[PDB]
RNA sequence: UACCUGGUUGAUCCUGCCAGUAGCAUAUGCUUGUCUCAAAGAUUAAGCCAUGCAUGUCUAAGUACGCACGGCCGGUACAGUGAAACUGCGAAUGGCUCAUUAAAUCAGUUAUGGUUCCUUUGGUCGCUCGCACUUGGAUAACUGUGGUAAUUCU
RNA sequence: UGGUGACUCUAGAUAACCUCGGGCCGAUCGCACGCCGGCGGCGACGACCCAUUCGAACGUCUGCCCUAUCAACUUUCGAUGGUAGUCGCCGUGCCUACCAUGGUGACCACGGGUGACGGGGAAUCAGGGUUCGAUUCCGGAGAGGGAGCCUGAGAAACGGCUACCACAUCCAAGGAAGGCAGCAGGCGCGCAAAUUACCCACUCCCGACCCGGGGAGGUAGUGACGAAAAAUAACAAUACAGGACUCUUUCGAGGCCCUGUAAUUGGAAUGAGUCCACUUUAAAUCCUUUAACGAGGAUCCAUUGGAGGGCAAGUCUGGUGCCAGCAGCCGCGGUAAUUCCAGCUCCAAUAGCGUAUAUUAAAGUUGCUGCAGUUAAAAAGCUCGUAGUUGGAUCUCUCUCGGCCGAAGCGUUUACUUUGAAAAAAUUAGAGUGUUCAAAGCAGGCCGCCUGGAUACCGCAGCUAGGAAUAAUGGAAUAGGACCGCGGUUCUAUUUUGUUGGUUUUCGGAACUGAGGCCAUGAUUAAGAGGGACGGCCGGGGGCAUUCGUAUUGCGCCGCUAGAGGUGAAAUUCUUGGACCGGCGCAAGACGGACCAGAGCGAAAGCAUUUGCCAAGAAUGUUUUCAUUAAUCAAGAACGAAAGUCGGAGGUUCGAAGACGAUCAGAUACCGUCGUAGUUCCGACCAUAAACGAUGCCGACCGGCGAUGCGGCGGCGUUAUUCCCAUGACCCGCCGGGCAGCUUCCGGGAAACCAAAGUCUUUGGGUUCCGGGGGGAGUAUGGUUGCAAAGCUGAAACUUAAAGGAAUUGACGGAAGGGCACCACCAGG
RNA sequence: ACUACCGAUUGGAUGGUUUAGUGAGGCCCUCGGAUCGGCCCCGCCGGGGUGCCCUGGCGGAGCGCUGAGAAGACGGUCGAACUUGACUAUCUAGAGGAAGUAAAAGUCGGGUUUCCGUAGGUGAACCUGCGGAAGGAUCAUUAACGG
């Protein structure tokens, strides 16, 4: 590039690119034209009191909202020219903590200065990191409760503590007035993570909820969800989806006057008939018995992890009957499988994409490089909804949040989703593959009956009957059809409502092409061996067995690999080709593969969890 | 401690590089009980900066009429301490960074017989043949009236 | 007057000047107060100037990294110099005016780049060196970018001002205000870096100042950057296991034997911790010192990498099965996995240890010490030639002024060596001294005293004084050369012509000159260096003209002609007009065989018919001449096979291209028939080759042999029909310079091989070019030459663990021979 | 569907040498005189020496004279910067062209020793034309020549 001035110029322009990159992003929070920033706090130690560091945080103008249970509230001030709203969260109670976390535009944790965190607090950090963190900010309590000689180790042992769970960062203590400023500085400023979850959709927070009964018996009416949108410009004719009940249409928007300007009735939408997306989730033309089972789940999962799929063959059931669906493959990764071969009356009943990466580079860019007439971020508006039930005012009255987001187009659909997902090492409950489990699938809860498989690349993934502490599965079911990428959350009732973690990822790619093969390895001792054939029992029990599963091709467990020649006995007695010699010691097994697919175990309602507690 | 080892071939002897070996410096991973030293926004961006601080100053010895004070003794010009303000000096030292800059900077060497110099130190301070037993006019400090949304504005 | 090495210095005299935007010659304060109405001691502030100190500012000599795909730069608008000025604190093209046309450069100027602030210094390192230095000390530069100022002794100042640019804060929309490359903190950038703490107590600085201020600085906080010390257990008895010793044939048994292992037993001793008190300190914290509690290993429990080779420590067990993976490299995995993943055991370092990147030593793989160039990567195609580098032998202290000495010249000038004085501290090497040891530190030690706080290095360049080998350079050869006296011309003597005005005092010194004497008067020698002469020759050395041969081709004539041409076979083609053929000729261009050699000449490319001319050329011979004139060469320049390219001529043969015919599962290579440019000559381009001895040029030493060419020398004998004298041709030697061969344990070398490819770790005669694992690639780009084709110079991105060189065997021959056997054959049974 | 070249849009933007022009602000010079003060002149007056010499105060005009002096301006100078073309140098959106890759078992299917330099065959390999090399495997003979 030469000429120094040019080379300097070059990295001056480069400079100033950047720059206004930066610029460009940091304005859409906390300002004139800005949404208010909201910061979530969570205090994980038990011996926390919120309301302590919650009214020296709220000293400044300020306007406390009230709830049943919490108590979150709105800051304004012209000094730090900053408008904040604080919302506080207790651990433990995994239900309002992550459905309003996901939303909170910044996480403040508490600490205590003796130990770590509480136990509570740890799984729902845990389960916070899993979902997702807008951004987390250290705080501590005590650290000036105690004289100088004991609090320098203190913040020593804290930083000692931290490390393993948050890699590296400052504690930031609150003690007085001046040290929420120093805090509340500290939060104006931060490196922003965009959750891009959160962004890709229309997402809107609640301050007002208004319940217009048209008919109280009807036990439905018209809600008034007003508040401040967050994500992109939203749209009438985009579906809405609350968190916890799920997705409808939404029929109004008006954009009254906002109850807090920085510096100090309309209806914009009604919804077109024919421009308005139709709800159609689906095609519409067509004690100690307890324990002795979880004792049978572990004698299950222990024979089915030092012999991979090994299933007796019974011998009052015909064999060819009771594996009358199964096929025989000479290899699994080559020999060909017919996506569209055996399909059940399920699959007639969801929606296929030609081609999904084309259709999400469409519907991002028309997100993105086009713009809708709808409202725009910042704004505090009302969604008048005709179609709801009575019972979420009510929750909204009991101490949770209600938060509303405008889905993308063909979002409500059913289809068949894949979760890239792992094992939490917190939890070692056997489960097995067709188990009934609560999927967070990124604002989404409900129970489903998924299948494990694995992550590979090929195009056949065999099932796992149990979820493996260190592999990498892939849960397939029948699920709303949502965008990637999606935090999955994994939950399980142990007792008594506790919802209890297993497992976390992202979620795949969406289709319903990605077979899941069942597979069933049958096991047969050879007890006659000449060089390179064989004579085996035990395998099947009649005679025509054999001749039925004759093309199936026989492997080894010491790796030989054979196709057997012709039965000899009226009972299960075999005659075995073979490549080598078998050994004394040696057993022969033969593969049989059938393709499976996930129940339809789908329902959008989930029970309030309890809070979380260690056995 | 003036050192070498594996790798071309059927095998050998070579050229030859690749790889190993030791250092030293930055980053980073994993782990960490004592104790004494101790580097630390240089590299990328000599990019941008919210807020606080970083440069002030009085002796017997320039100017005291702020009762601001305890306080003389009373017509005692000025008893004392002394805020403020004028005056004098400093603020050009220090700190910071390495962008510029290739006979430039800089280093040793010489020169000012080609110059400037607060301060400090020693000299010089009735050499001059031409109201002074004390000269003049202001201006702050203070009193009082104000302007401007606003300033260490006036 | 006084002084420097040198003044246009300092001092003195005279004539004057001395700015109204002006120069000094106390209209000042404090402290005690006191003596014959007047005189006074001490201190503070001040002041024109001088000197000083702290500096600043310009100059001087020497010393920077990479680049030629940067070779000419500078000068209209100062570039180099001269004179006068302007401005400046001054010296100057610093600026202006007038002149002159200069100044720098292959000793690399100018232009670029730099992931450049320079140095002290850091890391490594035998010796040499290589790399780094933003960074606490010194010097410099800048406060977002440029610019211009105020005030002041000092600023082109930014915690001062004024503008424009770029950002950016408060508005009442009229305006106002900026500058963290200061300390803390944020954003942003990132692989990458700490507290919006406390204090002026230490160190020092500032002020009017025994008092005030100090994010300078100190002190704590974060801190596995790096560095020093150093715990995680010690002893005894048992209980086993081994090893030796003794007694026992052995098995076995003992020891006042050894060595291990024990969630075995016993006691004692401790620190990490929790906590008092003191000390520390500005107040603290920490370290140090005391009470109190505080330890049986089944924890107050050590990690991080590894166990295929390099490279220490397992062919241990289970799982996965050329999958997953491991592995820097070589490689492993395809079922007994020595390499994956676990367990157990074990190894390495140890409060540390992995990885990535940069750089260093290994790397004698950047070579100055000290590499290589026949075949592995490499010597230019060849010669000339400038700068550069290098270069034969030779030669052994004094005359005046002052007290035997000091002053003055030295001696042609340097390089070299040695000494001396100057060369910042820290860092480094290093002396001393129990920080408890140590890294440190500069302290400390003894009954108020006694001491330390050294030293060495500090390259080059510049001063200094000796040394005179070695290496340069000079002193007399048209002799206007030295040393002495004998004279002239001119300018001058600073005192002796008491005081003088003087034409003259004398004396002596300087520049040009004429003879004389004097010097042992003055020129080292002739390289087994070179040049140049001269002699006889010698050669396919070159050019011009001339001449000859033979073949081929064409034409004319005669004769016989029906086939001829070609091939492993064939076929295309010519011919009955008349081929091929045999002969007589003519013409056209070509080429100079056999002679022809391990010969010859030429710088190489190359050069072969006779004769003449032209100018060369080596070697030999010389008791010739010049006397160092030389070797190799960046730049630059001639020649340069074939092919090619421009203009002409001529075209016999042959022939790129192009046209036929054969040959087939697939032939398009293959073979034979024609045929254009070309091959030839003349004049210009082109400048490349396997341009090859795959071996730069010059010089020295180092074995043998017996042939050849040229020249010379010495010769028994043989031939010119015995030769009448010399003279050519054979034979035996010797010398010099060549062309080559044989052989050697000269020595080299990886070897093949080599009398150089030797005299090379026992490494240095001079010099030129050039290589750095293999590809990309002699490619792209740029410059330059060329009509063009092309040539010369010439990368990188990316890519691989080999590519390569010499020699030794033979699995195998689809290579050939033998030889064997009534389990093979002949004759047969 | 994913990369990465070329590119229609002078695509736009910014900087360094610049040609020409314009030029903020400071400084210097020439001006200028908002004002402030003084020297006079009157009118009211008090004193001394004998209405006259000078005094203290007030107010007035006399463009009477004098000292200081602000704004502003011509001119010089340094000079940031602004506009216009050229040389550039760089950053940043793009219709399209030519490519390639993963996905379709979808349709049709004998010769040569090895080179080097040039020129032609069609760019290269290969072949041929001309000139060169070995880095490519030497068996047999060779005294007389006089009459």
């Amino acid at each position: 590039e030469l000429s120094r001035v040019d080379q300097r110029h070059r990295a001056s322009q480069l400079r100033k690119q950047k720059k206004e990159a930066v610029l460009a992003e940091k304005r859409q929070l906390g300002g004139k034209d800005g949404p208010p920033h909201q910061v979530l706090v969570v205090p994980l130690h038990s011996r926390i009191s919120l309301p302590e560091a919650m009214q020296l945080l709220q000293d400044g103008t300020v306007h406390l909202n009230e709830l049943g249970n919490t108590q979150n509230f709105m800051l304004l001030c012209p000094r730090l020219k900053h408008r904040w709203f604080f919302t506080s969260a207790r651990p433990g109670d995994l239900h309002v903590v992550l459905d309003m976390a996901k939303v909170a535009d910044t996480i403040l944790f508490l600490l205590d200065p003796l130990e770590g965190w509480d136990s509570t607090g740890d799984y729902c950090l845990s389960c916070l990191f899993a979902q997702g963190l807008p951004t987390y900010t250290l705080a501590v309590q005590g650290i000036s409760g105690l004289p100088l000689k004991k609090q320098i180790d203190t913040r020593k042992k804290l930083s000692k503590a931290v490390e393993k769970r948050f890699p590296h960062d400052k504690l930031l203590l609150l003690d007085t007035q001046q040290e929420a400023g120093m805090l509340l500085r500290q939060l104006a400023n931060q490196k922003q993570q965009h959750l891009a979850f959160r962004d890709r959709r229309a997402y809107l927070f609640a301050h007002a909820v208004d319940f217009v009964p048209s008919e109280e018996n009807n036990l439905v009416g018209t809600l008034k969800i007003s508040g401040y949108v967050r994500g992109q410009t939203l749209n009438v004719n985009r579906l809405l989806h609350i968190v916890g009940y799920g997705d409808f249409q939404m029929k109004q928007i008006d954009a009254p006057g906002d109850p807090f300007p920085l510096n100090p009735k309309v209806l914009m939408k009604a919804d077109p008939g024919r421009q308005e997306s139709l709800q159609a989730e689906v095609i519409p033309d067509p004690d100690e018995e307890a324990e002795a089972k979880m004792l049978e789940k572990y004698k299950q999962e222990r024979l089915e992890e030092m012999f991979p799929d090994e299933v007796d063959t019974p011998r009052d059931v015909a064999a060819r009957i009771r594996f009358q669906k199964y096929r025989g493959l000479k290899s699994f990764r080559t020999s060909p499988w017919d996506p569209k071969e055996n399909l059940p009356q399920d699959y007639a009943r969801i929606f296929q994409f030609q081609n999904f990466t084309n259709t999400r580079k469409s519907i991002f860019k028309e997100v993105e490089e086009k713009e809708v007439e709808g409202a725009e971020v910042g704004w505090y508006v009302t969604l008048h909804v005709s179609e709801v039930p009575v019972s979420v005012v009510e929750c909204f009255r009991q101490g949770t949040p209600l938060i509303a987001f405008s889905l993308l187009p063909h979002e409500q659909k059913m289809s068949v989703l894949n979760m890239v997902v792992r094992r939490d090492p917190g939890n070692t409950e056997p489960v097995k593959a067709k188990e009934e489990l609560i999927f967070h699938c990124g604002f989404r809860r409900f129970r489903a009956s998924p299948l494990f498989s694995q992550h590979t690349a090929a195009d056949k993934h065999k099932l796992q009957r149990f979820l493996t502490a260190d592999m990498a599965l892939v849960a397939t079911v029948y699920a709303p059809i949502t965008f990637p990428p999606a935090s999955v959350l994994l939950f399980k009732q142990k007792s008594n409502g506790m919802h209890s973690l297993i497992a976390t990822g992202h979620l795949m790619s969406v289709d319903p092409d990605r077979m899941v093969i069942k597979r069933v390895v049958l096991s047969g001792h050879p007890f006659k061996i000449f060089t390179k054939m064989a004579v085996v029992r035990y395998m099947f029990f009649n005679r025509e067995d054999v001749l039925w599963f004759k093309p199936v091709e026989l492997r080894t467990k010491w790796g030989r690999r054979g196709h057997i020649k012709e039965p000899l006995g009226t009972h299960g007695h075999m005659k075995c080709s073979f490549d080598g010699k078998l050994k004394s010691q040696d057993t022969v097994l033969m593969n049989l593969y059938k393709r499976v697919f996930p129940k339809w175990t789908y329902d959008p309602y989930v029970p309030e969890p309890v809070p979380w507690l260690k056995s």
